[PDB]
């Protein structure tokens, strides 16, 4: 009976979450075109260093860290490295 | 080449989804402000207790079974422990 | 810190991403309604036999590569076994 805001700032239509072994939280933040995370226990969120999003719509995590993010509105997938 | 079509119910334009470990099936049911589950060898439906959903996004979920949501229409993300 | 762009094809406004544990990445080709699949290491993806899907709008991956889909404009969630 105990749902928990995350403390992420700035979201504008939030598209899609994604989780990590570590508890590291990714989501897709659509109106600002871009990707944000925030590691477990913190309290402030960083920016990925995703370029040229367009209206990113979803993201996975692998086991090994790496960022897949369908980036909607340029019709192609992008990932990133941990 | 035969696709399954799960026995959830009176879903409205569904706009994620996210399998965990042990096969329970998590959905975003969008149009209807809400997250839906299925276990595995399930028939059954259940309603996560989310609260003040508008049009959520997508959804994904832990190791520890935690359930993450992006509440898009209110520019914020949700959790909610196993 | 540099993005990849995945060798993906003939996308159309992807809408959300899943990753196995062998790597091979699915991604819901919303605007072109099917599944696409890359495998890991590859540059060929291939298309899920996926039927009559209508905007699909997420995608995910169990441990046993069964592919789970929302099937947006169907109001239903697909599978298809490995």
């Amino acid at each position: 009976n105990t749902q928990t805001v995350l403390p992420f700032t700035g979201l504008n239509t939030p598209s899609g979450v994604a989780v990590d072994s570590a508890g590291t939280v990714y989501v897709t933040d659509r109106g600002n075109n871009r990707v944000v995370k925030l590691a477990a226990g913190s309290n402030t969120q960083t920016v990925l260093p995703f370029t040229g999003l367009n209206t990113p719509s979803g993201v996975a995590v692998d086991s090994a860290g790496t960022v897949y993010v369908t980036d909607r509105g340029n019709n192609r997938v992008v990932k990133l490295a941990a």
